[PDB]
């Protein structure tokens, strides 16, 4: 994350770190007692499955916690049109080895309604533990950084994006995707930040609105990150929780 700041213990107790071979490669976001949501282009099929860890209730990832929890994975289960075609869908359900009990810093996120709308401008709060500029990674101890970004809609996202563009390369943001940010860049969420939570309050609560998905280089002008849309897989999402490990 660009342009945040750290977030104090407990206060994001949703977000998790997802390590492969212990070094922390996404993030992603608690949504139930044995299930976190991330992107799923963190799981390149190459990994193996037993090499990565989640850990939860840590707000700095070299620090011990008494707080913390960390977990292996029973199964990473990207959404199916991320594999069939590639160009949405960048969601996982991954399954935790074992249910985990919630506690003051481990607890789930809610989600998101399929028609669920977050209007444009709604300031929500990206976090993560990615670098803190391009080219520049968050220094030890770690400590997860906070970032208040207005929501910026998917239309508005590919105009921006349009600007100065190379006419070949991929810059489409999907009927899956929003984006967050601003036009003046500055501030956004960067490498190593995937598959973590876009926050957004609503009614007194926050909701999973988005996943940390992709962008161009971190923080630069016209470029705010884009995210995929939890709502747009929230029948997928409930299905798989509730069939699999309900
Ligand atoms: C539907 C879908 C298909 C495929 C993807 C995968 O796109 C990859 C993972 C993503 C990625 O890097 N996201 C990180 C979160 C970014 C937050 C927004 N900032 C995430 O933390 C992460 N993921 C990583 C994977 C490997 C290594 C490090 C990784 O870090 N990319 C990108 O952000 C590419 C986007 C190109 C693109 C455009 C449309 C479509 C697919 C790719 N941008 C970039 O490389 O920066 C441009 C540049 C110019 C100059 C110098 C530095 C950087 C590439 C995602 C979605």
């Amino acid at each position: 994350i660009t342009g945040g700041s750290s977030a104090v213990a407990g206060q994001w107790p949703w977000q998790v770190s997802i390590t492969y071979e212990g070094v922390h490669v996404c993030g992603g976001s608690l949504v139930s007692e044995q299930w976190v949501l991330s992107a799923a282009h963190c799981f390149p099929s190459e990994h193996h499955k037993e090499a990565y860890e989640v850990k939860l209730g840590a707000h700095q990832l070299d620090s011990y916690s008494e707080d913390a929890k960390v977990s292996t994975l029973k199964d990473i289960i990207p959404h199916p049109s991320y594999l069939q075609e590639g160009s949405q869908g960048d969601i996982a359900l991954l399954q935790l080895s074992r249910p985990i009990t919630f506690s003051r810093y481990i607890r789930p996120i809610s989600l998101p309604a399929a028609q669920a709308s977050f209007p444009n401008g709604l300031h929500c709060t990206v976090t993560g533990w990615g670098h803190v500029a391009p080219s520049v990674s968050l220094l030890t101890p770690k400590p997860l950084q906070q970032l208040e970004v207005p929501l910026i809609s998917r239309e508005t996202c590919n105009s921006l994006y349009n600007i100065d563009a190379k006419p070949e390369e991929p810059h489409f943001v999907q009927e899956d995707m929003v984006c967050a940010g601003y036009v003046e860049g500055g501030k956004d969420a960067c490498q190593g930040d995937s598959g973590g939570p876009l926050s957004c309050p609503v009614e007194g609560l926050w909701y999973l609105t988005g996943i940390v998905s992709w962008g161009d280089a971190c923080g630069a002008r016209n470029r705010p990150g884009v995210y995929t849309l939890a709502s747009s897989y929230a029948s997928w999402i409930q299905s798989k929780v509730t069939e699999l490990q309900p």
